[PDB]
């Protein structure tokens, strides 16, 4: 009859699957193990690939509505500006996660994709079967692993893998804009404000909107200050002394994490009629900012491989075959980013580098050529 | 049989619509009068909406290979800088003439749409008759009068109308880019130099390429030396002393032409089997960069009445209604502009400025709010 | 027995001749007209050789402290700087005209000048003979004509002259710094600010210490709303809206006035014993900031001269050979620059500008070259 | 009968205490161990205090032709601008140090200063007798220690002392100033260079005039590449790129030394009839650049102690205690500066910095404040 998907975990890659999906005419239900469907992480960047995905999942006003586009990239270097990168056009947003978040799960009801929160997949079996903790067992056509760094899609099932959780990690937050209390200066643009001396601290700042700005505050695990949460004002304001009416806000965040950094790589995405798709295959360094916009891509293109008249586990396979060394090398790339600092060099956007965001997934070629 | 379409008029309007007849399935002939296929103005400026249109007619990766998208669009006042301006991400371009005209050529082609070059509309029937300048008539199901200025297709009709000649007009050229040579600043900007004094004398700066640089020189025809072509070389460097390498390059041109603006507008844009797309409907001041934009508009949204199964006379007329007003307004607000000299205050790509070029013709909805 | 001079006139000319005239042993009376002892015209600069002057008055100290030297001089046109002067090291200072004059006042007292007020010179003999108004007559070896540009001791005596009140003028004024208020910028430089466009006003701002700042409001007398006083705050905040804090400040002066240019010339400075010094023989054009400069120099230079030996008639005849001619050169230069409008062009204290500055009266060489 | 001075040294202690004694009506010889006159050390910076002193001793004239004041005292960290200083009009200049030697010793010669090269003072007997290396043995009313950090007049007598070598130093040179190749930027300031990431490189840059540039090239003799000479030219262009054109003329120089700094303190700088002026009394840490200006003041303010009608001896004493002082202050903060790097931070020529700079050796007052 009508062909039915089970996808687990209600983030990014998730919800882009269940949409895409809905629209291509299957039945779907997504399940969120949370108590609650929630997007954590303050901000995020998308890229002309993210903007194309939704807007082939017909999200794309909202989430336009109400973000920012940066006039331009800027990087700092011991508060010297050492670049301003506008790539050539290619399009690219800010938004706060709960932002993105809320435009896609607006559409993913408005669709009829059904959504059980409080449930979560424990087993999944590559025949079909979807197990929840709730001890209730779903067959289906297709399951979708999107269920995260930890997936038990994934590891129920038995993929090979590297995983890494580093030691070091950030403190990212959204703060009031303050912009007239910022002064003079282009407080619109992205600005990486990188430092090694007197002590290895970064934020970048990343307007959201004309209310609200996402600071990510970057210092070493042993750097018992820097890492501090609720954030330690003074070693941060002492650095970034232009930001300080923002980080006084910053420093009433009782919510405040430091979150950790954490990657997966698996030989294969797929078995029989599972797919993984986001974190639980490919959770990346941010360095390039396209862990969710690879994710958001994968999901799409999955559900492309499906209208293509071949059994689901044929496309399962070509799907990962035509689309998975986009990822391969946007993952490679931006963890070799991190390691080696790169982005603190500014003017490092260069087209390798923006391989990922000029991949446009509606027409499956690369557009705004560098 | 299968619907066939005489076109007369081998600009962006006649390409566009061309094009986009062909790709659904219509016969196509276009019609141009003069003996080669030829784009003249130098340079041009297409937004989000043209781009769009582009996508639409699969002529947009050809078109953002080997252009521009400048970091800002800055504007001067007496060689101070009084705003920079980059639309919160809505997406712009700059490119030759030719570029753009290459692209939509080799598109047209590459369709199989019949180009007749040296091949003149003189007389239209709304009854769907074509007579040219050799005396040969031909029968259509569709005419589109994409004619220019001076629209036989228009005239031989006879439509209402309001035209106008302006006194004043401006040299435009394209020249290398001399970028080393320009030294320190901005140069891949676009720049709107405006000077009231010492004497009225602009240069819009417009960077096409990393080789070519598309420059506009406004001085009104009572200057004497200000309107000359080629061009007062000395008149140039001296309000403009900063571009003296490119303006150098410019003086050696002897092709440059003191080009008038001129404007038309029509009660009506249909009669019978008969449109008026582009300048033969709707020529406007150039303030907002929307000429083009709006006729490309135009003609794509033409191509998409004709698939709803109505007559190709009410097709037209609902084709009309629907599209018209965005272009009434825009050329209402350039004009206005124009007069105003509003663009030499700078901050003025406005949301109501905006307007057309947020407007998608794909989806048919405004995107990229202000 | 010892030498008498009498001085008409409590200008800084009037006041650098009574105190170098006392310091060399002179009994030296000052007669000033007004009823108390005041200077006006807000502010004033000073450059090396009128600093000069004052170290050899034994008024520097109380001069610098409490003045200012910007640490450039800058000049716009049209709100675009077109350049910064800093003279090559050449000492420079711009104080309140209050600040100058108790200087003056306070060592003329320390060293037992005798200052008359409400004491007006009506005639001069050049035998040495003063009528003041009371009609008391005073002999004396030596009278000084430091009475302004309309001087009796010159006009009783007849000097063949040229005179010149100019149409237009000048509204100038000290307001509070509002350095806060101001914002971004280099507030502590003297800013010249030029405009012909949209109309013709300029100002030129000297800050005079860390509370007190001079501005000069120029336009035509022929502009009703820029020659008015009290200012009209819009027609002055509509082009300098940068300086909208000050010039608030500024209408609210129910003492300004639009005070007119004036110059003076005259074929010779001395009959008899008695010398013309200041704007009584030599008042010019404000452009390079030397009126009392030159008065100061030519007072100081005088009571040099007296000090040869000679008799004072002779010791006066050589007193004009030797040090007119840096006046009758300041003066035209001066004159020139200001029917030219030179200074809007940035860059014009050239080494001939700057002739006058670079005098010392003390060694009576030149020194800072340029 | 006529007084007699023996100097020992041709540095600018030595000729500027020769100069000064001889105005005074001394018979002044001067004793140069080195087989020629010859300054030392690239380049050098005087202020107010030793611009006064060259006043007093006539050779102002010669010492501002051909020198240069920056239009600012301009401070990088880690090439972002962190202070621009203009000492609230307070005089300085930069010069070549052969410039500086050049104006001395003309002076000297025109005034009749008998001057020994090859003679070398090693021992001095406060009763006024100085012995040669040569054997000779002269007696004097006064003998002048002008001799260095290494004095001889002062060892040989016994004085006790702290003198310390650093085992750190920097590079001086002089070099074209290649302003057109250096493009872009403020070009004629003193700009002090900074950095400690990612290694600890600092260049101290100091025009002279519009031909020559001071060079101080500063690294740790614990790096082989930073502290190498001839220069490493690849270290110091990574960390200075803007610089390469000036650098890469620098590294053309195999006279290039890695000079030590130096510092000397005495309890006492007079001993009967001897004097010690100059590096052989206070050598201190270049912070301040006040160690020739120190000198130049002292020897200066002792030929004054000299006109008081005291015994040489009773001079002597009176000298030390009115004008030492000034010399410990100055010597103790600008060590204090140096072991904070406190010049790194900007802003750092405060009052109390200054102070040194501020005194008039002439008037014997301070004056420019602050
Ligand atoms: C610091 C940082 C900055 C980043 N910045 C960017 C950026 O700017 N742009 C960008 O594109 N990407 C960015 N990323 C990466 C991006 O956050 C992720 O790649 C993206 O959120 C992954 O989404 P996902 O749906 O795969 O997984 P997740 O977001 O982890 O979502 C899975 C959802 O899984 C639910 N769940 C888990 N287990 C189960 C289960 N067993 N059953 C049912 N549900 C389950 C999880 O609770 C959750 O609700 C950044 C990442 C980090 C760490
Ligand atoms: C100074 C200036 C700057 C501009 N800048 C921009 C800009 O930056 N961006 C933008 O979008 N627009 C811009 N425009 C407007 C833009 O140039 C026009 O709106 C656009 O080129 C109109 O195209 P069209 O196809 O309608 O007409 P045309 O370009 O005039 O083309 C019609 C074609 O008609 C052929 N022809 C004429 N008569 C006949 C006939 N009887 N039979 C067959 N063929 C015929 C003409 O020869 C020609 O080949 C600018 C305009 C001006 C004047
Ligand atoms: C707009 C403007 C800006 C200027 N800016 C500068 C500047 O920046 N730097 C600079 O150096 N110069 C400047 N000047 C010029 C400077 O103001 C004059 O040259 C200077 O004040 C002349 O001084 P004085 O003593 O000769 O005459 P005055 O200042 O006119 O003084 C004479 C004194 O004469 C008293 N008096 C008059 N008649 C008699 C009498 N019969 N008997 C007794 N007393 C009499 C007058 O009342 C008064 O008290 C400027 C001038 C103008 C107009
Ligand atoms: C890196 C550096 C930068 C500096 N920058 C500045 C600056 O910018 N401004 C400033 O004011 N100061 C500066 N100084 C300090 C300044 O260089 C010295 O304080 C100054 O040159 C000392 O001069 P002097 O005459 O006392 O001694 P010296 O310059 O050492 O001269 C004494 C002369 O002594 C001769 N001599 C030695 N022994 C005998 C003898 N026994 N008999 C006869 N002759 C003898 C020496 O050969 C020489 O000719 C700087 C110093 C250093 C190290």
């Amino acid at each position: 009859k009508t062909r039915r998907a089970e996808v687990a975990g209600g983030g990014f890659a998730g919800l882009t699957a269940a949409i895409a999906l809905k629209q291509n005419g299957w039945d779907v239900r997504l399940h969120e193990k949370s108590s609650e469907l929630r997007a954590f992480g303050a901000g995020i960047y998308l890229w002309h690939n993210g903007l194309r995905v939704l807007e082939g999942l017909g999200a794309l006003d909202d989430v336009l509505q109400g973000s920012h586009t940066p006039p331009t990239y800027e990087t700092w270097m011991h508060n010297k500006s050492v670049s301003k990168e506008t790539f050539n056009g290619l399009p690219w947003r800010i938004m706060t996660r709960s932002h993105l978040h809320d435009a896609l799960v607006n559409r993913a009801r408005a669709l009829g994709v059904d959504i059980s929160v409080n449930s979560e997949a424990v087993a999944a079996d590559p025949v079909g079967r979807l197990t929840l903790q709730t001890g209730e067992v779903l067959e289906a056509d297709l399951i979708v692993g999107a269920d995260g760094v930890g997936s038990k899609v994934r590891d129920s099932i038995g993929f090979k893998q590297d995983r890494w959780v580093s030691k070091d990690g950030l403190i990212r937050l959204i703060v009031p804009r303050m912009k007239k209390e910022l002064g003079h200066g282009e407080w619109d643009n992205t600005i990486d404000m990188w430092n090694f001396w007197p002590r290895v601290q970064r934020i970048l700042y990343s307007p959201c909107n004309e209310n609200e700005l996402y600071l990510g505050l970057m210092a070493p695990a042993a750097d018992p200050r820097g890492s501090s949460v609720p954030i330690d004002l003074e070693v941060w304001v002492e650095m970034f002394p232009f930001l300080e009416p923002c980080l006084i806000e910053a420093a009433k965040l009782k919510t405040a994490r430091y979150d950790k950094y954490e990657t997966t790589k698996l030989d294969s995405w797929t078995r029989g009629k599972v797919a993984l798709v986001g974190d639980a295959a490919h959770a990346m360094c941010p360095a390039l900012a396209q862990g969710a916009g690879c994710a958001m891509v994968n999901a799409f293109s999955l559900s492309q491989d499906l209208e293509e008249g071949s059994s689901v586990e044929d496309a399962l396979v070509a799907w990962e075959t035509r689309i998975r060394p986009i990822t391969d090398r946007c993952q490679a790339l931006s963890g070799d980013y991190a390691a080696n600092r790169s982005l603190s060099k500014g003017n490092m956007f260069t087209p390798a580098a923006l391989e990922a965001a000029r991949y446009d997934p509606l027409r499956r070629v690369y557009s705004w050529p560098q």
